């Protein structure tokens, strides 16, 4: 009657978990879907209870054949703690890993380098304050790598009965199902939500070629997790992503590419700030920008650049009736980056939310 973390570095972790849940033990609670830093990003861990951690070990191992594996006992797992947290919102190196690997015989299954190490503990030792649900449908070998078949309206008309119970799903103002990816992966579609029943209500709803296996994930996605403040730290560094407050020294101007620049004087000196084309509509925001306005931006430092996830007018230049309003801003749904915490799960004033 063990009790042993599996890290893994989903669809692979999902097929271990059955294999585990009918040859090994049961799995406790539910998987976790982990994201490192997004500078440098997935990794899965999950909880199960079984006899042998020898033969745990065999399985998954099989499951890899046909890669970085970590068992960690519940009281290491308290230890990875600070590895996470490193993994999460710095740079670690994969020396760090064997170390605590090595330090603590914490039995593994590495694959060369072994950088798959780095997210399995960091997996396992993430520890969650904020998160949110995933349920992850998968499609049927048989059609990986072909075209996904679903009814896109079918997902608009669930965002629009769920919404915000689930979140994230569909992008209204750029007419986009942003929960199916449009890669060769199991991965059919991935629906987030706050709750196990909103999700099982939307999987319900929703229409698409038919799913074979599914999966709720607990994730660290949506809740800015990988955002250091500014009063944690004495200089800002690229590979990193901040919370900085500033104003507006050099107004906002347009480049090759579709992206929109600007710099805000803060307690490090000037910053420059951008909204990709990618972030689409935010960029109309972003244009509205004048010397003197106060901020607050939050986003991943860059080529000492930090690529804006939302940002806060906190106060407009003081001589101006000018278009900007006060208040939150954030990228539009298709352009969301895992770990930001969209507008609707942050009870704030002044939201402007796009839907
Ligand atoms: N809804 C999701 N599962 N993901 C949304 C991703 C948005 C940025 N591509």
């Amino acid at each position: 009657h063990m009790r042993v973390w599996v890290g893994i570095d989903t669809y692979l972790a999902v097929l271990a978990m059955e294999r585990v849940e009918r040859e090994l033990g049961k799995v406790i609670g539910f998987p976790r879907l982990i994201r490192l830093n997004p500078t440098i990003n997935g990794a899965v861990s999950f909880l199960v209870e079984v006899d042998d951690v020898g033969e745990l070990v065999d399985v998954v191992n099989e499951v890899i054949i046909e890669p970085g594996a970590v068992f960690v006992d519940e009281e290491l797992a308290v230890k990875l703690k600070p590895f996470a947290d490193k993994a999460i919102k710095d740079v670690l190196q994969i020396d760090e890993a064997l170390f605590v690997i090595g330090k603590y015989f914490i039995p593994h299954l590495r694959h060369k380098k072994g950088r798959g190490l780095i997210g399995a503990l960091a997996a396992v030792g993430a520890e969650l304050e904020d998160f949110t649900l995933e349920l992850i449908a998968y499609r049927y070998p048989e059609r990986f790598g072909t075209e996904r078949e679903y009814d896109e309206e079918s997902f608009f008309d669930m965002d629009y009965e769920l919404y915000p119970q689930t979140f994230d799903n569909v992008d209204w103002c750029n007419d986009v199902v942003v929960c199916i990816p449009n890669t060769p992966c199991p991965v059919l579609y991935g629906i987030r939500g706050e709750s196990v029943e909103a999700l099982y209500k939307a999987m319900e709803s929703v229409k698409t070629e038919p799913v074979d296996r599914r999966m709720i994930f607990v994730t660290n996605h949506a809740t800015d997790m990988h955002l250091i403040g500014e009063e944690e730290v004495h200089r800002l560094e690229n590979y990193r992503s901040y919370r900085l407050r500033g104003r507006v020294t050099l107004e906002p101007y347009d480049i090759e590419g579709g992206h929109v620049f600007f710099e805000i004087d803060t307690k490090f000196g000037s910053v420059k700030c951008a909204a990709f084309e990618p972030t689409k509509q935010f960029r109309n925001v972003i244009r509205l920008l004048r010397k003197g306005d106060v901020v607050e931006v939050y986003g991943s430092m860059k080529k000492d650049t930090i690529n804006l996830e939302k940002i806060q007018i906190v106060e407009l230049a003081e001589g101006s009736e000018r278009e900007l309003q006060p208040g939150f801003y954030e990228v539009p749904p298709s352009a969301r980056r895992h770990l930001s915490k969209p507008l609707i799960r942050m009870n704030v004033e002044g939201r402007h939310i796009f839907r």
